[PDB]
């Protein structure tokens, strides 16, 4: 059977409901749906946000107000939901989704950045090391992983407009790159980078400068599954024609 995933970084719920993010929703009509960046605390949304016919909603809020915050649709409901590595505070943030639908396990992550400190960068990717460790532990159990959502890092120069003034900031500093090289060697796959082979491929624009209708972008949206798990996705591509964030969606599809 065929299983459409979307992921998107939404960039506060709120604001992309007013740009009419539940017509898209509609039209699309994905098996699972992915989002990072609620903002909004869950009790507080629209009721037709938290209610929408056809999916079961998974709210995962940070407790801080008006930050972070993941959220899942799916038509079919999960075994269970995990919203932690076990790790205090890294789960205690809203970043974390681990939906098991029996065939594969579902990570709906929203990765911290590392910008304005070097405590900031170090979370970041202590971070990724929490997570590449949880991803490892369930992998060497014999499951399948697919991992989506903001890295909040583009991989290589391939995957950013000004790759040269940007190497010594947070998005592409060395070190966050060499992690996504580790991550990769541990025996996981860049979906995209499967049938998309093109630079100019983005999934975030800077607001600040209309930098969307230039395509002066970042990739910081993944889809990842683990390489014996490769053989089973069909489609992995980017839906930029897709309006109402920062992020557009990104989307993968999958066999059985
Ligand atoms: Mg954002």
């Amino acid at each position: 059977a065929v299983l459409k995933i979307i992921s998107w970084n939404v960039n506060g719920l709120r604001a992309v409901h007013r740009k009419g993010f539940l017509k898209w929703f509609m039209e699309e009509k994905p098996d699972i749906l992915c989002l990072q960046e609620i903002k909004a605390a869950p009790e507080q949304l629209p009721r037709k946000l938290r209610h929408v016919e056809g999916y079961r909603s998974f709210f995962t809020p940070a407790e801080r107000k008006g930050y972070s915050g993941v959220a899942m649709y799916t038509k079919v409901p999960p075994s269970s939901l995990r919203e932690g590595f076990g790790v205090e505070r890294f789960d205690t943030e809203g970043r974390i989704q681990i939906a098991d639908f029996d065939d594969f396990l579902l990570y709906n992550i929203y990765f911290p950045n590392g910008k304005m400190s070097e405590e900031r960068l170090k979370y970041k990717l202590e971070f990724y090391d929490a997570f590449l460790e949880d991803v490892n532990r369930e992998r060497d159990s014999g499951r399948n992983v697919i991992i989506c959502g903001d890295f909040n890092t583009a991989h290589r120069e391939i995957d950013l407009a000004r790759p040269k003034e940007n190497s010594n900031v947070s998005g592409f500093l060395p070190v966050e790159r060499a992690w996504i090289d580790k991550f990769i060697e541990n025996g996981y796959v860049d979906t995209f980078r499967m049938f998309n082979s093109d630079p100019g491929q983005y999934t975030w624009w800077s607001y600040r400068t209309r930098a969307r209708e230039r395509n002066v972008g970042w990739r910081l949206d993944y889809f990842f599954v683990n390489e014996e798990f490769k053989g089973k996705v069909k489609r992995s591509w980017i839906l930029s024609d897709v309006m109402g964030s920062d992020h557009c969606p990104i989307g993968l599809e999958i066999e059985l």
